[PDB]
C-alpha cells in the first residue's frame, strides 16, 4: 500500500526524524541502465553510498534522495520480487532530502529500481529499468 514520494514527503513525524539509530554500514551501488554504462557525471538525486541498518530480523538498506521533491514512484525488484520500499525520514523543501529503506536478504546485490521522476527541464525521467548493482551483498547478521 505504498504511495508517490512526492506525496508522502510532507508529514512533520518524517520531515526531521533522527534517521540513524542502531547499527549502520556504507554500501555503494553500480548505476546501470541496459547497458553497464555507469553514468559517474549525474549525481542529482543520491549523493552518499547507501547504508544498511541491519537489525535482528533483516538487513535495512538506505539511500538518500536530494531530490525527494522529484522522486514520484518507486519500486525496486530483484529476482523476482518488488520490495515495497518505504520512507523513514525526509528533510524539508530547503533541505530537500528524502530516506527509504528495504530489506535484503540473500546477500541482495542487485536490484531493478522502478520510478519516474520530472524536473520540468524538458522530458521526464522515467526509469522503467535500472539495475542497480550493489557494492557488496547485503547479509544480515542474526549472530553478529
Amino acid at each position: 500500500a505504498d504511495e508517490s514520494l512526492k506525496d508522502a514527503i510532507k508529514d512533520p513525524a518524517l520531515e526531521n526524524k533522527e534517521h540513524d539509530i542502531g547499527p549502520r554500514e556504507q554500501v555503494n551501488f553500480q548505476l546501470l541502465d541496459k547497458n553497464n554504462e555507469t553514468q559517474y557525471y549525474h549525481f542529482f538525486s543520491i549523493k552518499d553510498p547507501a547504508d544498511v541498518y541491519y537489525t535482528k530480523k533483516k538487513a535495512e538498506v538506505e539511500l538518500d534522495i536530494n531530490t525527494a521533491s522529484t522522486w514520484k514512484k518507486f519500486e525496486v525488484y530483484e529476482n523476482n520480487q518488488k520490495l515495497p520500499v518505504r520512507l523513514v525520514s525526509y528533510s524539508p523543501v530547503p533541505e530537500d532530502h528524502a530516506y527509504i529503506r528495504f530489506p535484503v536478504s540473500d546477500g541482495t546485490q542487485e536490484l531493478k529500481i522502478v520510478s519516474s521522476t520530472q524536473i520540468d527541464d524538458g522530458e521526464e525521467t522515467n526509469y522503467d529499468y535500472t539495475k542497480l548493482v550493489f557494492a557488496k551483498p547485503i547479509y544480515n547478521d542474526p549472530s553478529l
